[PDB]
């Protein structure tokens, strides 16, 4: 009963993967250590996430996760907000919070549909520039116009139609919002990931404390989010191993083309690294959903020692949405 096909399609990749493999001995050791001290993932962060009424909050979560990709590049994109400097995901979250607090209607489908390059450039203004600035402007325009066209400008209408099924909501989102379609091929077979769509559903659960629009009966059916920080943490913990050419490529910070065998192997092995860690923890009496193991690992990613292998650098592509 794998209704999105993420676990099934990524499993075919892991079985034939040339450049990446899971160290199942490292999985058992990490599980033993994590189970011994009952590791919980950080609660959904209240400080850097915007909050308001249920209609605006639901739309805020859709917007946040629509543009939640690819924050790396030199010079480093950094954001000043409320007396602190942010980079990566937190720069994204802080930027949207800053904008909404200064009265920028980023929860209004009518504003989103029309948002210009200069609007998003201002919202994301700081040191350097957010990567793929134009891409994020196009995605936000797509997001607004699908909200206005299909959901009466309310993402709450899409959530109500899911009937408290996380899996049904991911499917509703990828069906209606083309930029959420996150699939690839490996040796001629489709591989399904749905990173941003699964983050979105888990973010609703967090933001709404598992109630109202954040109520879901099947959160265990979500997989890990095949991003670039979680594989970096899994490599650091010895769970993911990289073959010679891929290891050197990451060490030199050489970019890996989206949808290339190396990238799809990292992503597939991310999903199964987390799933194998989930199973090993459960076996030792520490039961977490795969998305919770992902949150836990993502949190470790924000304080990795100096000298850990760098995260893989893949520019997200939306060629089919141009």
């Amino acid at each position: 009963g794998d209704r999105l096909g993420v676990l099934t399609t990524t499993r075919r990749v892991v079985e034939q993967a040339q450049a990446v493999w899971i160290d199942h001995d490292a999985v058992a050791q990490i599980a033993e250590a994590f189970a011994a001290r009952q590791v919980t993932p950080p609660t959904w962060n209240r400080e850097l996430h915007w909050s308001d009424g249920r209609e605006a909050l639901a739309n805020y979560i859709l917007v946040l996760d629509a543009v939640n990709f690819c924050f790396w590049g030199e010079p480093r994109w950094r954001i000043e907000y409320a007396g602190a400097v942010y980079d990566g995901y937190w720069a994204l979250a802080a930027s949207l919070k800053r904008a909404l607090e200064q009265g920028v209607p980023l929860t209004d489908a009518s504003y989103l549909a029309e948002i210009t390059r200069d609007d998003v450039a201002t919202i994301f203004a700081g040191e350097g520039e957010i990567p793929l600035l134009d891409e994020r402007a196009r995605i936000l325009r797509e997001t607004g116009s699908v909200l206005a066209e299909r959901f009466a400008g309310r993402f709450s209408d899409a959530i109500a139609a899911a009937g408290r099924s996380a899996v049904a909501l991911v499917d509703i989102v990828t069906n209606a919002f083309p930029s959420f379609r996150d699939v690839a091929t490996y040796r001629g077979e489709q591989v399904r990931f749905y990173k941003r769509a699964q983050i979105l559903v888990s973010d609703l659960y967090g933001a709404f404390d598992g109630s109202d629009l954040g109520a879901f009966d099947d959160l265990g059916e979500l997989t890990a989010f095949a991003d670039y920080k979680v594989p970096q943490v899994l490599h650091h913990l010895g769970i993911l191993r990289y073959a010679p050419a891929l290891h050197d490529r990451l060490a030199r910070r050489e970019e890996i083309p989206a949808g290339s065998p190396e990238e799809v192997e990292i992503r597939a092995a991310t999903i199964w690294g987390v799933e194998e860690l989930r199973r090993a923890l459960a076996s030792r009496g520490h039961a977490l959903d795969a998305y919770q193991v992902d949150w836990l690992l993502w949190d470790e990613g924000q304080r990795l020692p100096a000298g850990t292998l760098p995260y893989h650098r893949t520019r997200t592509i939306f060629y089919l949405e141009h």
